[PDB]
């Protein structure tokens, strides 16, 4: 079959070890660098199409981030990739003592559509960096993205060392069969524990960088002019579709008409009186999501928007007030632009709320306290943390990205993206000499 | 059930929050110290009867390595548990950019037989010193460990935190539907996909310590007499029963008998001329493995040893010669004291042969040569590696110990263990000022 034979062409050209030399890395590298530099309208295009990005925001909020990575390995390369010797005892002054790094081999990436170019080729340069063959799985949702992909990547990149495979969910099934010797899985919290069941079939570790709610707790006593700014353009772009997006606010009951005001005094801002009329302001990916996130709005409060566009798959900024927990928009991740308020009247409450829930991928606080900002933390589990903002936490390369619990396992971006895509060999080299010293070991015992 | 029950009183003990402060986990750690102390010669006993261990080779080649472990990570929790300051960027000076560090919640370790303590407690002080709870499973296949860890563990550490679990498989298949935030699993390779499999449903991130054939390459031009010594002492402690033991020598057919020669003179002075005789020598921990250790001697060239006892379990030191790389003992993880050698043309051609085959934990060679050395480092893919010794490199603080493929995932040990069994939790910290340089981002967006 197709994704047979493309998995055996990419082992075959592993195996022949021309991915080894780190110049030939770095070419891929720089290749890639060129692809988005000249194939720059067509993936504006791509995303456009998909979800309704413009030149800049497909830009500054999905490519330069893949550029930055980019230009961060080649250059951080040699050093990742060298023999990194280790504390050694007075009993091993004459070994080294050193961690080797090395490709696992084929390493399969599986997308997601909501940043359908930087969650499927961030990943990807990684996993080139690391020396591996990558297998990239393209979302079937943004099917503009999808096939562009599949169409640029050979033109630049190795064809046999990363081959694009697109389709459904057949088709993964069947890809999923085939000896990875990594996956990264991009996605749901469902399907993940799909994904890891077949990757135990040929004992395939995984990085599962999954989903659920990011929580957004507001200190009452913070300047809600800028909290709410930072919250708003986190929660709303891309229509609400970001796995790190603030999901929901938890206040305390009298800032919560204060918060509904500056949210929406930032949103007119952002996207005028008529979001409907900018052209920053997203769709939703697909029909069937489009009415998901509505029927999250029936039978709620509804302070700000909760109007659609079905033909156009537009939903309408939506602020929900006074939000019961136990209702459908406080129990699955929204990933839409609808932001529900849900009224705690203590740091404590917000803890035990935030505690007695999955683990969320992000979690944010905003305070001008620092020691509301650190027994938060310090009392809750969640990938990772901002404070004061919203998303920018993903964005640094020094700051491993990953979930915990039910939002995921493993971590990648920066160097993490190198340790994670290589095995870490522990090495002892010692010299064939006779050494009293290891004498004692041998049997007999005194 | 009482596993259910066991894991419930695990959660909420942890859910309660006395893990977190160090001074707590110190004291668990302190706990296990004087378990190690107090309970020496019990320890001992468990050895000597599951194993035929001594009292020597039970601390010097197991205990003395957790006790080693305990007092090192009790020395650097603190360092370990600080908040983790990263490098910053242009556009994040005002900011706090830290790795915060968090258990899990609750561990599950499941423990094997061949160093049954070792492999139950060495996991179990990471866990503890991450600030986990640790449900421990004991191998039932070293019956007298599984027992007296099972009374000595709450007589020591917290009863709800650190519970012990024994039982066979239909009791693993209970306690792997329970739901943990870690399951380190040391054991075999095929069972390694049936924990995972279970793991997968909770989506539990899962530490596999697993095995394989781990190769021992011996160059032409190195001193023999060095090397055999070293190779056989690492592959006939514990009777063979070790997953990092050298499994089988590749070398060229020019040296194989000096081989046999210099490995028979270091057994001798090992074990003497009889090892049945030697208190040194241990035992085969199973009927079962008795039979399938001796059913890989058949049809074999027997160039030394061969023979064994089935009522007292005894495999007497074995090399074997010639042997085609598609027989039995060729063909599966050895795990006891039957050495075949297996003859390649060149380094080139060891190389190969190493790579057709599954990832070993270990990887070994012995050669004079540096070329030698870091080539096939640089071409195969292993675990661990050591040049010109065995085993060694599982003992030192400083590398991580874990396979890659099927001889596993993740790793442990040292400041591995802390950071494998927490959370390593990206933070960012920045004022609730107004700042200007941030107003590029929001839209609207520039024509
Ligand atoms: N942590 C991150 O980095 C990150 C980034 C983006 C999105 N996410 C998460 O992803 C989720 C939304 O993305 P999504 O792609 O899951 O949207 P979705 O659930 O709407 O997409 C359905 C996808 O699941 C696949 N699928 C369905 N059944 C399958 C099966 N049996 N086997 C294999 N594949 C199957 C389909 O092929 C399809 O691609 C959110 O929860 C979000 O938090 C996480
Ligand atoms: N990497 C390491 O740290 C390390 C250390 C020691 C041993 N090992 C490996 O362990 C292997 C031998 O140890 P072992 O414990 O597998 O002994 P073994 O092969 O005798 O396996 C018996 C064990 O498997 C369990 N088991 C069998 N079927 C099961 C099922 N369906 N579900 C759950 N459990 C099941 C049993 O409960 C029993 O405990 C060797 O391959 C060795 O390399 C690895
Ligand atoms: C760098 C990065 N890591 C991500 C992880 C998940 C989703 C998008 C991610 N991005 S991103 O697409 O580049 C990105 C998305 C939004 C944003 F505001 C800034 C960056
Ligand atoms: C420290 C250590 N790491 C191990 C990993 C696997 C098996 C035994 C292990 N040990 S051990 O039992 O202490 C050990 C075993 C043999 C030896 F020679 C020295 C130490
Ligand atoms: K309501
Ligand atoms: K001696
Ligand atoms: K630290
Ligand atoms: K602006």
């Amino acid at each position: 079959s197709k994704i047979s034979e493309a998995v055996k062409r990419a082992r075959a050209a592993f195996s022949s070890g021309r991915t080894r030399p780190l110049q030939f890395r770095i070419q891929q590298l720089e290749a890639l660098q060129r692809l988005i530099q000249e194939q720059e309208q067509e993936l504006v295009g791509a995303l456009a199409a998909d979800l309704h990005k413009n030149e800049w925001n497909a830009y500054y909020e999905e490519v330069v981030y893949v550029l930055e990575e980019i230009e961060y390995m080649i250059q951080k390369l040699p050093e990742w990739a060298a023999d990194e010797p280790v504390e050694k005892t007075p009993q091993t002054q004459q070994d080294e003592l050193y961690i080797h790094s090395e490709p696992l081999g084929v390493v399969l990436v599986i997308g997601t559509w909501n940043y359908p170019f930087n969650l499927t080729i961030q990943p990807m340069v990684g996993a080139i960096a690391a020396g591996n063959a990558v297998v990239l799985k393209p979302s079937e949702l943004s099917e503009n993205m999808a096939s562009l992909l599949a169409t640029i990547i050979p033109q630049y990149l190795d064809k046999d060392l990363y081959p694009v495979i697109n389709g459904g969910v057949p088709e993964t099934t069947e890809l999923l069969k085939e000896r990875f010797d990594h996956i990264l899985y991009t996605g749901s919290t469902g399907v993940g524990k799909i994904i890891m069941t077949a990757a135990a079939k040929h004992l395939t570790p995984v990085t599962l960088e999954l989903g659920g709610k990011s929580p957004c707790y507001v200190d009452k006593n913070c300047d809600l002019d800028v909290a709410c700014r930072r919250i708003a353009w986190g929660k709303f772009m891309n229509s609400g579709q970001t796995c790190v997006a603030p999901d929901y606010i938890l206040c305390d009951p009298s800032i919560q008409n204060q918060i509904v005001e500056k949210l929406k005094k930032s949103l007119k801002e952002f996207y005028g009186e008529d979001a409907k009329k900018s052209r920053d302001y997203g769709r939703i990916i697909s029909a069937r999501h489009f009415q998901r996130v509505m029927g999250l709005i029936e039978g709620q409060k509804v302070a700000y928007g909760g109007t659609g566009d079905a033909a156009t798959r537009y939903i309408a900024p939506t602020i929900l007030t006074d939000v019961d927990p136990q209702s459908p928009v406080m129990q699955e991740e929204i990933f839409g632009p609808v932001l529900p308020i849900v009224c705690v009247r203590s740091l404590e409450e917000a803890i035990q709320f935030i505690n007695q829930r999955e683990k969320p991928l992000a979690l944010y606080m905003f305070s001008s306290n620092d020691k509301v900002i650190k027994k938060m933390i310090a009392e809750t589990s969640s990938g990772g943390v901002a404070a004061n903002d919203v998303i920018v936490h993903i964005t640094l390369h020094s700051l491993p990205f990953g979930g915990v619990g039910n939002s995921g396992m493993g971590s990648y971006h920066g160097k993490k993206s190198f340790e994670t895509f290589s095995h870490r060999r522990s090495c002892l080299v010692r010299p064939l000499m006779n050494d009293e010293g290891l004498k004692v070991r041998y049997p007999p015992s005194p």
